[PDB]
């Protein structure tokens, strides 16, 4: 085919993709900064393409509606032919792998627990065995599906509580989870990926922290539509950037170099 | 149908000989994390299989002169095996010539010392000469050093590649033995998974020090273009999501720890 600008679907999720301070003065890809913005640039340079960052319209990662079977989110953008690639903290999962292609992971993570400092909770088991502290997850992403599908007793118990809790314990964006932890005087804990958690505990006012081990072990991948010829080069580029140390540099740059909570 | 030929490697606790194996036959000779994994993948994908220990006992590297692949990788490239189920690192050079599932385990390169050795990091190794150190032959750790442009790692490579006698070993067990027997004068660079397993084994004289040097994964490998790959990769993601991989890990690493809780 002719030369074409690659349409990249991504999500406003700190520190992956953020609005730059002076974004009102800026246009196109220059509006944004963060780990995935830098990662996009690196993949584009290796794979020899021009591209356009496009924030996903509905703000979601991607789930399939059980009634209509329509995919939302970034996954929907690839499934339905709107975008050419997803460069974002998109978890490689079974149900997504059936419908899109994924690179090998560019980051490793697991589900984890965020508390307001001081909350008397150290583990999933501790959340599951009490009722005073509410807890939930992001909508339309892999963490909620983790709970919904777990056969492990403690996780199952947690899903059973979460799915029926009133008011709703689920949040639309990670920022909304963070505010609910910060504002709830220790009466809400948030289940989110260790990568997001670790970032948030580096930001003022330093009132949150990760507790416990991770609940699972998995990875974020760069996604393309099933069968897209871009996949092979993009997967090699990931592995090369991993091997060169560039992914490690990017993680330190966006998580720790400008940390607001010490060390 | 047809029996799937699985290449693997004798590497504790992934594949080990059972007690009394000399009277056993076939797949029943072996036990460990990758034996259990192979069984799970075969069940999910609907195939019979035969485990076969790689003839040359290597993971796989390409000879710079001949461009021939050895090890498990060579098995798959030259058509001797249909799948590899082993702690085989997903790497750029390998990805060019075989297919890989998404990772079934996460790991990084790490440092093993005999307890009390005055080393706490790679940097520490690189700044002295009393304590020798090396890696496995024919694997991803050795390639990591050979190819690194990071100063500390490049410096390590320069030393290792020229050190006399050789600091490289043929098997992980040999590297561990060398650590154990060298009175603190040998440290070994190996994957955090293996390091963690050995520090749970008697005589409890080794330990992992410092952070991991990198972050990567093991995958199930198949020859490039094999029709097994799709189903295998989905099976790894299912076993992951069902918590089976975590259960296998706990069974083979920690259940049997001999060096405390
Ligand atoms: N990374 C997740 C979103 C965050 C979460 O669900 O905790 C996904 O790809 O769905
Ligand atoms: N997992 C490695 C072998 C161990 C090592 O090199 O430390 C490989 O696939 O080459
Ligand atoms: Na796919
Ligand atoms: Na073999
Ligand atoms: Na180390
Ligand atoms: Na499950
Ligand atoms: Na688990």
């Amino acid at each position: 085919g002719a030369n074409k600008t690659v349409v990249v679907t991504t999500i406003l999720e700190s520190p992956y993709v953020m609005m730059k301070k002076n974004h009102e003065m800026l246009e196109g890809n220059e509006r944004y900064e963060g780990y995935c913005v830098d990662l996009a640039a690196e993949i584009a340079k290796h794979c020899g393409f021009k591209y356009k960052l496009t924030i996903v319209g509905d703000g979601k990662y991607g789930a399939r509606d059980a009634d209509t079977k329509i995919w939302n989110g970034m996954v929907g953008e690839l499934v339905y032919g709107k975008a050419d690639i997803a460069i974002a903290p998109l978890t490689i999962t079974y149900v997504r792998e059936e419908v899109i292609d994924f690179s090998k992971p560019f980051m490793s993570l697991g589900i984890s627990i965020m508390i307001k400092k001081g909350t008397p909770i150290e583990s999933a088991e501790d959340l599951s065995k009490q009722t005073e502290i509410a807890y939930g997850t992001l909508d339309s992403g892999s963490t909620k599906e983790f709970f919904r599908r777990s056969k492990i007793a403690v996780f199952d118990k947690m899903w059973t509580y979460m799915r029926s809790a009133e008011p709703s314990v689920f949040v639309r964006t990670t920022a909304e989870g963070v505010a609910r932890v910060r504002k709830s005087k220790g009466k809400y804990a948030y289940l989110l990926e260790s990568t997001m958690n670790e970032y948030i505990e580096q930001r003022k006012p330093c009132d949150t922290m990760k507790v416990g081990g991770n609940l699972d072990s998995k990875g974020y991948g760069i996604a393309t539509p099933k069968g897209s010829s871009l996949g092979n080069a993009v997967n090699l580029a990931v592995l090369k950037l991993s091997e060169q140390g560039v992914l490690d540099k990017l993680k330190n740059k966006w998580w720790y170099d400008k940390g607001e909570c010490g060390s």
